[PDB]
């Protein structure tokens, strides 16, 4: 029993820090996308 | 005399021990039953 108290990760736990890991993860994902949709208004300056 | 009252177990005595010792095993069972119903509710969480 003390074996078990010192290892055994609590499921509800890493449950829920999986999920949110992965949900902040697909957060910097998306914002990562409109970060990388570069400044093209530079080419829009280009031809006026 | 003696020897009988040193020896010879009571009949009652022992029937009624075996009897509470067997309603007692067969509700060990039962209940180690239950309790070796380990959870499955960290299942649940997994997919959720």
């Amino acid at each position: 029993e003390a074996q078990s108290r010192i290892q055994d990760a609590d499921y509800a736990t890493e449950v829920s820090n999986m999920s949110k890991a992965q949900i902040i993860q697909q957060a910097g994902n998306s914002v990562l996308a409109k970060a990388n949709q570069v400044p093209q208004q530079v080419l829009s300056l280009l031809q006026g």
